[PDB]
């Protein structure tokens, strides 16, 4: 697992990249009430997103990652404040199921599958753990973004290459942490999204804009934000069975 030559480098981005508070407002947006839920938080590295929905009063938490080490720092998280969250080191693509849930929040994890017959089986485990009013909150790349309109670095991401790959693309990249941190992504189309999201049973799907909003751009220089609205490198995702 790339993670595993990361680990707390990664909770050193999101502590400095500018981008992060954009993104954890929009996805607790996405979300909503928590209270008495079940969650299952996949791609959960170290737990923040898990953690800080039963921080909000989730009934129960369960997180999923694929690195051993990011497990291993989210399960000694749990045990430094005691909370009940439970970790499992697991590929999403191929889970064996954990049953269904209230809600499924995966930040950052569709783009890591690496073909779209991944992508569709992901969206497939994710359904399959869903209750049929529950839904998915999901944190992913822009079909739209493109490296050379403008790159994401001065917001904690350094992308440092795009390659064609199969139906999308690949990209290498960097988190912007001391030293930087290394790993690779992928960007699958809108239409291939869609077809995923249809073809596992959700009627429902949104696509959401990242909240930047009038205190971000008033603590930065004028045209900080540029790129970041009009390249975006992140979007929303919320499905509905
Ligand atoms: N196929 C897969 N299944 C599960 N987790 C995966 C995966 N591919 C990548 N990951 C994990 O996805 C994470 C992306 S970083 C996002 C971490 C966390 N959701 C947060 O936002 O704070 C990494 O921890 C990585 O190990
Ligand atoms: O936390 C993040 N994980 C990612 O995989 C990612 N990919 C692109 N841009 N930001 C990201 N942020």
């Amino acid at each position: 697992a790339r993670y595993d030559s990361i680990g707390g480098l990664f909770e050193d981005f999101t502590q400095s990249a500018a981008q992060r508070a954009i993104e954890v407002r929009t996805i607790f947006h996405m979300i909503g009430d928590v209270s008495g839920k079940s969650v299952l938080d996949l791609a959960c590295g170290f737990g923040f997103f898990g953690r800080e929905i039963y921080r909000r009063g989730a009934a129960k938490v369960v997180g999923v990652d694929i690195s051993e080490k990011m497990i291993e720092l989210a399960r000694e998280e749990s045990r430094k404040y005691g909370d009940p969250l439970e970790f499992h080191v697991r590929d999403v693509a191929n889970m064996e199921p954990l049953g269904q849930f209230d809600l499924v929040n995966a930040a950052w994890l569709f783009n890591y599958a690496d073909s779209v017959e991944n992508l569709r089986k992901m969206f497939k485990v994710v359904r399959a753990s869903l209750k049929p009013d529950g839904k998915l909150v999901a944190y992913t790349v822009d079909p739209d973004f493109s490296l050379a309109k403008g790159n994401f670095a001065k917001y904690g991401v350094n992308v440092l290459n795009e390659r064609a790959w199969g139906p999308g693309y690949r990209h290498d990249a960097e988190f912007v942490t001391d030293p930087p941190s290394q790993f690779s992504f992928y960007r699958w189309s809108r239409a291939d999204y869609e077809s995923a999201i249809a073809d596992a049973g959700f009627s429902h799907f949104e696509w959401q804009k990242p909240l930047l909003e009038a205190d971000d751009i008033a603590t930065h220089p004028p045209g900080f934000w540029d790129v970041f609205q009009n390249n975006c490198l992140q979007t929303g995702l919320v499905c509905k069975p």
